[PDB]
């Protein structure tokens, strides 16, 4: 099933609306949203392998390929460039040119999309890959685009 | 932007769960459910008639056609039957052979997916139609299909 963006955009705003109800305080929205994306990227990891090509790797430029080519354009629709290469390898970012989780544009702190750091850091956890996902741009706040920035920790010997 | 249903229905899990820590009492899930599916509809209706050439018609019949065969494939990538019409053509039903929203499978009276209840309410408030929908059977209570019930009630005079 292939659907448009609206109806989702439009949930997890409401998502976010019902969280800001429950805690009043923006730091806490952004720590359930990176939870409860984790929640949600060990589950997606599991579709995902099943629709691709990938089999049982754990390289991190690769993934970063995948992630950026083929993960986001299958769950979003849309592909981010993968750009800023750490010079030892272990850091890039992603870049879009707007919000993806905003369809439809007293909150500063707030990281509207967090819940996209916790799917990436719980999908690659589950093929053993430790690794941080952080906002460092958003288009929401008037930068000029909005960069995700991925960290490599290490290996996850499970 | 075309995406697949997977982060979709992987969030609105996520909101439903949310739903549950904060009501701890289902009926209170439904209602809260069906007026974030309200709030969605009233803003989604602009999106589809500008997507669409429907025009400015409050013809019940039509509606029915619209919602199953150009909204539900636009907004969920499936097409609902019609069927069930009333002697006085007022009620017909949706019927889907699982649940929208369920992608992967103690609330007995949880209507898992009753935000659509409310974005269908919304949407048809806003063209002038005021709307009743309601599941009547789920496939995750083990009936054998997934039915909304829609009986239109007046034409509003806005
Ligand atoms: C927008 C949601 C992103 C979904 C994340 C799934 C990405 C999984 C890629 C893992 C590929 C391992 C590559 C090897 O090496
Ligand atoms: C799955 C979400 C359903 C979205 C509801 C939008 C439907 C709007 C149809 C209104 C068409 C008026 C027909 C006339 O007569």
């Amino acid at each position: 099933k292939k659907m448009s963006s609206e109806l989702f955009t439009l949930t997890y705003g409401a998502l976010v609306t019902q969280l800001c109800k429950d805690y009043e305080n923006d730091e806490d929205v952004n720590k359930q949203l990176d939870r409860m994306g984790y929640n949600i990227g060990v589950r997606l990891i599991e579709d995902f392998l099943a629709r691709s090509n990938v089999g049982r790797c754990h390289d991190f430029r690769e993934t970063a390929d995948v992630i950026a080519k083929v993960a986001f354009k299958m769950y979003l629709g849309i592909t981010p460039s993968i750009t800023n290469w750490s010079p030892a390898g272990d850091e890039f970012s992603l870049i879009l040119e707007n919000n993806p989780l905003v369809d439809f544009v007293n909150h500063s702190a707030l990281i509207y999309s967090n819940l996209l750091c916790g799917v990436l850091r719980g999908a690659l956890e589950m093929v053993q890959m430790a690794v941080e996902a952080k906002f460092v741009q958003d288009t929401l706040k008037g930068d000029g685009v909005t960069e995700i920035r991925m960290r490599f920790i290490r290996r996850i010997e499970d």
